[PDB]
């Protein structure tokens, strides 16, 4: 019998921090190419999750799938049955933000959304799904002393990937979000309701308002850049 | 370049029909055990896609992960760039309904959800999600054909598999909805949008007013008889 | 002493199964023309109702009024007080949709609406009204064998007739929504909730995009159309 | 060709005065008891309309049917094609007030609902179906001269007669609305957009709350009040 | 220990009528130049309250503050704390109607709003913010009787006086709404749940579509008539 | 001509960086107590505010009112028109979260609403209200500093003061918001329109849920405490 529906791994194969991006795929290579000592630790429905050491620390990686619902099964494992205390999502995002650009690193204070999921904790009202500032932080800390420049603020999840809304760009530019990606606002309550820790960091592939796009290398760049963060602010948390 | 982001097949890589389920290691398993001379034509995020035939007719599996948001894309792309005609996911559910216990098959004809993105689609109103009544059809006839007893009816999709929400299985319940799953709302208006079909059968694991539950022998046993039920609604479809 | 507050008959007086229009005279007009031995059993409020036989087999045919109040009015006192099991909406409808043309026969699976009383039986969420499956394919199958050809597919119930809402008709359209009407999505949820049967049919007498409109003669052949579909359907349920 | 799809009268068949009740047998009832020189002007789907005089001044009385949809086809009809410049609505309702008691008359000053129909109207805010001024004070001023005394306050317009609803009749109670009915939130906007008067009158079948019902000697008794009290309005309108 | 959060003012303090406007300096100018034995009985946040006499009745002034929040705080402890009977608003205002002039007084029988406060009191549903007849009347025949004529009829409460909304002002216009303010819809339910009385009068210090704006001069003659009939309703109440 | 309907102040009167309570005569006793060469610049409608220097630096204070409409308001005025690039809000707030006691210091980093105000900004979406980075370190410092323990996490801000709402409470405190007030959530998005920075930061008063309260020389010390931190994150800003 499973700890959870969803991974076969037993209650302590994670440790306390994971970092989760949506393609498994990636999880894979930051556990090749950044952890030591790293195991497998599950492969249900292919979503391979790893455990090992980050200088000395143990850290877990493990894909989320894509979408809030898919990363809401995954992150309510985490805390609940795993006993994680915090979970950093990295990933890539587009942007709207005219003095954002691509191939930045986009630190997440907050996210909105499309999504019912938090009118549906918080009696219909507006619950900003909002990072824990001690990650954040990390995360800022992290990148000065890596010397990478970031800009800091609001993400937007959206359920749709192939968006037909006229206007919602627009919007979302007038009011500086500096990320669009699909998953952010599902993860920080679930962390709320466990008494956890959530955030978020992504490099911007595409500005989504002047369609300029990150080229193979510019990727390769940003994503380097990004993990390395993520992997120091660890050793802060 | 891939020819979508999520899915490095090439056009014409893709049968006209279209198995899908959310565990692609199940649709793995259904390319090597059901199908003749499956070909993997996808592993982009571990997404496994196959091609194949059944009877000799070709036919594709593929899964599509968890939830809403992750359906839409794949469903998208597909009916999209790779000019699928028909999806008919498959999949185990959850019941309600008074009548319904564990081991049924649930043939859907539309389903309800808890997501905004029907909403979007049609100004704020109400749009049910609705199965194809040809896909529908074919699946009531094959299951005539092959002797096995179907329930057809309504489901409900959820973005939140560890619901929270007080009264909403007594209200569904109610209604005589049939299953509960996380995927065909998002399913079925993306269809219509390309003038496409789509459809819907699940196996019922769990009924979740009377907490019985299906053994792993009972899985197994109601795949077996689902799956057939897809496979010989393809040859008429 | 009425057995409802709206309508005079007895229990027992209505049939099993049962025909409803908006026009009470054309309630009336149905029952002369089509049914052996008709009584009528109500005419509380002009609503006229009437019970006889269709080749052999009893059949009711009543009217329902205008818009989902009404219609969710007698329908609830049909299934509650007079213990009816199927209940076939007949009626004209207008169309959006660019292949479904003026005298085309629509068979409704399920309908869309711009009414609250759905959310409001679901916890606020999107609950699909359904038609039963049995009833659509009865519907179907009649159509058939007459050599009748239809459309099956969504309606959409409104609650305005007279319409100042833009972008509607074309959002409809992109969805493939085949029939425009005022009252199905009030029936199916509830035919539901009392565990019990519900379908529609529909002739198209107006194209609302292209403005197509049926004569007055093709409106009475269309009507003859659907009226003999809806009468041998009733013999298979 | 009719002037209308719902109404065979020609313009100019109606006054510019019409009293609307929602059962079609009692506006036949109210012309055969109180008009002189009255004329049957339509009889399209049974729903009685006639024109003539009170104490010499013109005035029609007609069915509206039951529920909002329907009284919005009527009314939309009335004050567009047919150009009257005042409805007054006269029926029956329950009552929650804890201070109203079964036979009273109940003048409508405003009118809340669960129906969609005004926020569709106001970009999706608060618009309160309100009575006209001038209508209201004439029929309360009618009553001071009659020797009738009546409550004056909000109505609450129901699109569902079998309510289903916990809460909702102690919310209304605690707000004080005094009549529970299904149409007059749908008359008061109309009657806005085209820059016409509007107004309800109503009487206390039911106590929702303690249960009361009145008798059929009370029900005549406050029939009989109310339809003076509206009568002698039009004089004075 | 003060008698509320928000008023230093003892039990008895207030008189069972209150005029009150948005600018507590504007309530002083009143109680200066029309109360009799007028003395300031509160301070708290600079919210200027005064009780006094208007020919030989008591009567007292307040301010409010700007938005429903404010004046929902105040108003709630006048009824609820200082057992106030009836609240009149007294303010400026925008106009949007077409036949609505600036220098016009603005009589209001009821309120539409952007605000979620009304919502949140009937369950989600409709409920319109209406002014007690009694109020409406006493104002309509207090400036009858100084000759000052009146446009009587809706308002529109909104949330943000730096309005970026597109289509707002059409449709307010189109359904004649003849007032634009910000807080009447906040003020008549709360007065509902105490079994009390609320009404609204103000000068229109703007037309929003044509731009037409009173001169200083204007507004203090506008001002004088607003405020003379409000003083002479309060001797009617 | 004043410079804005609210406020005399001319251009160039405020500081860049303006500390903001509700209540004026606070305002009043922090530029009394806490600048150096203080000068009134605003009194309209009682609203007092005041330009100076802390340690050298120019800044500004003024009231805000009570609620998000008040603050909307002045924050939009005082950004806009008086080009203001820092606003901190300083005030009381209750508090639910059960690791959160009378006189505790919250510094806020996103804040929810039961107000409409951001939904309206964003299409009908959540929009999360979300203070600046920098300014929530700069509070989060100046307390290290001052070794003054804070509280750091989400508030939420309510139109309603006398809140009569069930659940509401047990769902804050069950995702840990740490503070209740009523003015965050609308002041953040201004910000954002603007490209300009807020934050806010509150003493808790009360404990909702305990009942806990501080005692008037409690009150005292903690809004030194809070103020002083505000002061010293002005330098650094």
């Amino acid at each position: 019998h499973m700890a959870t529906p969803h991974n076969s791994a037993k209650v302590g194969d994670f440790a306390e921090t994971v970092l989760m991006c949506g393609d498994p795929l990636r999880a894979k290579l930051i556990a090749d190419n950044y952890l030591e000592n790293a195991k497998q630790v599950n492969s249900v429905r292919g979503m391979l999750g790893f455990t090992g050491t980050y200088k000395g620390k143990p850290l877990s990686v493990m894909g989320h799938g894509m979408g809030i619902p898919s990363i809401s099964i995954y992150a309510e494992e985490l805390y609940n049955v795993y006993k994680v205390k915090t979970i950093i999502r990295v990933g890539t995002c587009g942007t709207v933000d005219p003095n954002v650009h691509v191939r930045d690193v986009c630190i997440v204070t907050a996210s909105g959304t499309d999504s019912n999921v938090n009118r549906m904790r918080l009696l219909g009202h507006d619950f900003p799904a909002t990072a824990n500032f001690e990650v954040v932080s990390a995360l800022v800390e992290s990148a000065k002393a890596l010397n990478i420049p970031t800009q800091v603020g609001k993400a937007y999840s959206t359920d749709i990937f192939y968006s037909k809304e006229q206007g919602l760009n627009e919007a979302l530019a007038q009011y500086h979000f500096i990320a669009v990606e699909m998953e952010s606002a599902g993860l920080f309550p679930i962390a709320d309701y466990y008494g956890a820790r959530a955030g978020c960091i992504c490099t911007v592939s595409d500005h989504i308002i002047t369609h300029e796009s990150a080229t193979p290398e510019e990727r390769q760049t940003s994503f380097q850049n990004m993990i390395k963060i993520a992997l120091e602010a660890t050793l802060k948390l």
